[PDB]
């Protein structure tokens, strides 16, 4: 029953209908602090903005927008400075458009969640497979948060949630999925004065399939980029050709 | 060699590397037509990407991503390269940022396509020669399915101490959040170390602090660590589809 501290961010910026819908739904049963970008960051790199002062705007309701802040900037500032006591969880969304595939790491929605993966509860990244039923997506997120406060799930990770763009009553249920994959298939030029020649035009368990079949898709993600297997197969490769003239 | 980057075909880091590498190896430059450090690094999956070709051979993909430059370079524009390299970046690529880095991304498209790949970055602004020298030394190797991720101190080559096989950190422990004001009184926040330290003994972060070339074997993480049943059981135990 008790009040969970939620850091809410996104990719689409403080004004987006997705984050503002979710925030209203969440403020009914949780303490919500919005720290989001000052603009829509679709197509924009994610990174922590280091050693460069970030200006902070405060809205009437207390939402805060970070001037030129990436989704990771917002999460970093929210976790370490802007939400006191420190948030229990980071929620990122609701994003306008899906976040499916192995390409999700390059998305700002996932990136914000990823930045909040070390908190008390695993981070949620929430995307709507469209632009209409934010209500459905906000409902699915609430169910998830209630569940986490009931029986906690292991931290250090994120759940990537994709919600079909459907009325709540038409959603068939929730599946635990794994990410899909979309991609040599390059084509030919067609410029009117032939300005250039070199051109391009570039599973039953995948997240794509569950969403297409009308289900909420939940993919558990973690970041691990090193093998102890690689660490010394290049270390003995380095000490092979050491210092010498 | 296919040489690309994140900061553009005219970038100092890539030009200094392409010149130093043209000593030992043959290089084909395919890089974005503009600085992309602020742009997303995914492939542009369903559009027609124009290319520009300079007198020296260099190719610039118009509005290209760093991965686009590797994909479009290999399977459409360039004999097949021996090693795909991602030019000397202006600025570090340390810890969590490697997931987000355009420089790292370009190397990643390389090994997905099935090539050896190198990504290199300068922790500063001045000593591209130092970084080029380090890369040339490294490329001079016996001439893993993982990319090396290399970070170089911004020092004259003679001031550089060693070379460390490192792993990635998350975020630097020394990087704190420091509240500030501007002359207008606006509230501002500054992320980073107030001076000097305390980094993980084996991390990419640590090496650079101590004047050492960080080299990390790398592969991006979209895995679950087979934690699919852990969550599957969690949705059954707690009512998540109940209230509808
Ligand atoms: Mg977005
Ligand atoms: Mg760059």
């Amino acid at each position: 029953m008790a009040s969970m501290r939620i850091l809410l961010s996104n990719d689409d910026g403080v004004h987006a209908p997705g984050i503002q819908t979710l925030a209203k739904a969440l403020r009914e049963f949780a303490d919500v602090q919005v720290v989001a970008p000052d603009r829509n960051r679709s197509g924009a790199s994610n990174s922590l903005t280091l050693e460069s002062s970030l200006r902070t705007f405060t809205f009437d309701n207390g939402d805060i927008a970070v001037q030129m802040g990436t989704p990771t900037d917002c999460v970093y500032l929210g976790v370490n400075a802007l939400m006191r006591p420190r948030p229990d969880i980071v929620v990122s969304g609701i994003n306008a458009g899906p976040n499916l595939g192995d390409d999700v790491i390059y998305s700002g929605t996932v990136a914000a969640a990823m930045e909040g993966r070390h908190l008390g509860f695993p981070a949620l990244a929430v995307s709507l497979n469209g632009y209409q039923h934010y209500d459905t997506a906000a409902a699915v997120t609430c169910a998830l948060l209630r569940g986490l406060s009931r029986e906690p799930l292991r931290t250090g990770r994120i759940l990537n949630v994709n919600v079909p763009d459907l009325p709540l009553a038409q959603v068939k249920g929730i599946r635990v999925t794994r990410c899909g994959s979309r991609h040599a298939d390059k084509v030919i030029p067609q410029e009117d004065p032939r300005g250039n020649t070199l051109y391009w035009i570039g599973g039953p368990d995948t997240d794509f399939a569950a969403v297409d079949e009308g289900y909420v898709s939940v993919t558990p993600l973690h970041v691990a980029l090193t093998a102890a297997s690689a660490h010394d197969v290049v270390s003995d490769w380095l000490d092979s050709v050491g210092v010498g003239t």
